């Protein structure tokens, strides 16, 4: 079975970047955001179907998989959904829905805060905002995402040393991020692999890395301070977990926006490509019953 | 001027170990441990002026510098620990003082807990005990502390990120440690990167920062659950720095200890290296106060 059938290869020129999008479909657009250490081929089990009855469009995040900066280059959630506004305008749509994964979930919120009117219904795959997360960091929390702190130390240390054996490094990330399933078609995984091997690639990555330390999380309690909230409608699918109080994904979303819902799913971080039947159940029907905030 | 003039160097061959120690002096007996990412040489400007008055004994911590394990080894505290009754035992020692800077203090600590008729009074350079540092874990603390994070992963891991570039990763961390302060005699530095590129010494370092998450927690845990405290008296230097409710290292001690003193050093983390005659001064007071105890 081929991955990505009928999908369009697009690069688009914008303000600030060279950016790589595939798209198939007609109907109401969504926007697909893949996350870390990944391209948008991360969405080939999720983007097929909902092509069947949506416009979608796939993105590489700006320095991730063939999308690049034009340049010191600004590399904040904000920058980012600067990107995807444009991307969608010279598609065509003034308005869509965004459906985001690990990074790709961080855009899709900022760029829904950021801009209201453009975002009909925001949908976030294990993901809560960051201002949420660095008030959770302890002891099991810094072992298990060690990286979110190698990455984000200052230019040049992380790219060092990722950038030593990167294949190696980012295979075992893969691996360490599945828990052990054998959840990644070997096709997309070198176009994982080739994207990892691009320093330019891995220092973007990093960017983001110290991004999120910095102005996203900024971004993130400035909004908080004037109580802007996400003004669509909110799904959230998480891995099922225990979740300490007052850090379970469905409690965490409700601070941050008025319309929201959510399910478990029982599967690792990876959901696109762990559970993408799962998801695909969810996401269709949350997209359904919102077809009048698609309007 | 010389780097440890009249210090005879000896290996010793304990049950477990092959030790490098350096030695000079009589009088009472002191044991001092550097620590992280360092060797015996790191008391060079303080090691003499002791030698004086005292009978001083510098080693490597297992797996530092020139002491090895014989093999899955042990590198938990407990075990170092159990190197040094060893090392001063052969040397003629059944009581000493210990002087701890950085792991070293770490391995002190342990020490004098498990083996109070052992150790006669224990100076701790800016380390408190894991335990401590385990609760005050943050966003901050991570960022700061990274390699805490890093170097706890699973083998290979670090192992493999660490050792691409070895020097370079060693000399990094020792300016960042040092706060860009010019406190490295260059051929104490060159001790330090010789061990550094041994392969068996940076898994020796990654033994020790897992050993911290896991087993040497459990310890520090099981003694606070009895209520067993260091019998000796205690001196704590610490960087003059703010510290939170709760992490000031003369209170933290004195929830360890029943005897604690301390000072504050305008200096960086390397004490031993960057404030030598402030040490010194409070070093040799404490010593002396407490002359008794040493008997
Ligand atoms: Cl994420
Ligand atoms: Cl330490």
């Amino acid at each position: 079975d081929p991955l990505l059938p009928g999908f369009d290869y697009l690069t688009l020129h914008t303000s600030a970047a060279r950016l790589r999008v595939a798209v198939k479909g007609s109907g109401p657009p969504l926007l697909l955001l893949h996350g870390y250490p990944q391209t948008h081929l991360a969405w080939h089990r999720i983007a097929p179907r909902l092509a069947e009855d949506y416009s979608v469009v796939l993105a590489d995040l700006r320095g991730y998989g063939e999308s690049r900066a034009l340049d010191g280059a600004d590399y904040s959630k904000a920058a980012l959904a600067r990107d995807q506004l444009e991307t969608m305008g010279q598609l065509g749509f003034e308005r869509f829905a965004v459906i985001g994964h690990d990074r790709g979930a961080r855009v899709g919120y900022r760029l829904a805060l950021d801009h209201p009117q453009a975002v009909a219904a925001f949908v976030s795959l294990d993901v809560v905002p960051i201002l949420d997360n660095w008030a959770a960091v302890n002891k099991v929390f810094a072992l298990n995402a060690y990286h979110w702190f190698l990455l984000a130390q200052p230019y040049d240390l992380p790219e060092r040393l990722i950038g030593a054996d990167p294949e190696h490094f980012l295979d075992y990330t893969l691996r360490r991020m599945a828990q052990g399933r054998d959840i990644y078609h070997p096709q997309a995984l070198e176009s994982y692999r080739r994207a990892f091997r691009d320093p330019a690639v891995r220092h973007a990555m990093c960017e983001d890395y110290r991004a999120a330390v910095g102005v996203d999380a900024d971004a993130d309690q400035a909004d908080r301070d004037a109580g802007r909230r996400l003004q669509c409608p909110v799904q959230v699918l998480w891995q099922e977990r225990p979740y300490a109080a007052g850090q379970h994904p469905l409690e965490i979303w409700k601070t941050w926006a008025g319309q929201v819902e959510g399910a478990a799913i029982g599967a690792s971080h990876m959901l696109p490509e762990d559970a993408p039947d799962a998801v695909l159940e969810h996401l269709l029907g949350f997209l359904a019953s919102h077809r009048e905030a698609l309007r």
